[PDB]
């Protein structure tokens, strides 16, 4: 079965969209979104939690596949700790990218998952040794699901190539790791 930290994400982002689907989105928003506000900056969880909501069935669903294979990967070969700090940095940086592009009004998991995507990819190609790898099949999903980001495909926003931001952190990190 899949490791605790990423069973524990995966119950966070439901239980946040059964919220978002009996309160309304705005109103979850206002209390897990990037701070939107000067006197929001102190509220710490935000700079976070934003990756927790998602905005319709495809988004999530799409999302916690992504997280549960990638995200179970790094954490079975190695360890929860990995995954953590891989969550913590992407959801941050990619939160922060977000921000200056399309203001603090977003959400979604797909950050991570972008990070996911370039440390695992990178990771294998760069130390087998260490036990992770992308797959053939899998490696072209990843790049048509980059892609789809890159360019808005998924018919939600329109923000660009921002929402890939992620990955950038993924592979920069997967270099760090292979040291
Ligand atoms: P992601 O959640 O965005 C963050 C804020 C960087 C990403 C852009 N959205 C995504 O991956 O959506 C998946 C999806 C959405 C609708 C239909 C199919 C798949």
């Amino acid at each position: 079965r899949a490791g605790p930290v990423t069973w524990v994400m995966m119950i966070a982002c439901v239980v946040v969209f059964i919220a978002m689907q009996i309160l309304g989105d705005q109103e979850v928003m206002l209390w897990l979104a990037w701070p939107f506000d000067p006197t929001l900056k102190f509220e710490f969880w935000r700079y976070f939690t934003h990756a927790l909501m998602h905005f319709s069935l495809m988004h999530i669903l799409f999302n916690l596949l992504w997280w549960w294979y990638l995200g179970g990967a790094v954490e079975k070969r190695l360890g929860s700790g990995k995954l953590i700090v891989i969550t913590l940095i992407s959801a941050l940086l990619s939160g922060y990218v977000q921000q200056k592009f399309s203001g603090p009004w977003f959400g979604g998991l797909s950050g991570v998952v972008y990070a996911l995507m370039g440390y695992v990819w990178l990771r294998g190609e760069r130390d087998p040794q260490s036990g992770i790898y992308l797959q053939r099949g899998l490696i072209i999903f990843a790049l048509i699901w980059i892609v789809a980001g890159w360019f808005d495909l998924f018919g939600m926003s329109m923000a660009n190539g921002a929402h890939i931001a992620g990955l950038a952190v993924g592979l920069a990190m997967a270099f760090v790791d292979s040291l």
